[PDB]
């Protein structure tokens, strides 16, 4: 992502990171 998907959204499809 870059602002919505990474900063707006989270990600991790099979590493996960809090």
């Amino acid at each position: 992502g870059w602002t919505l998907n990474s900063a707006g959204y989270l990600l991790g499809p099979h590493a996960v990171g809090k």
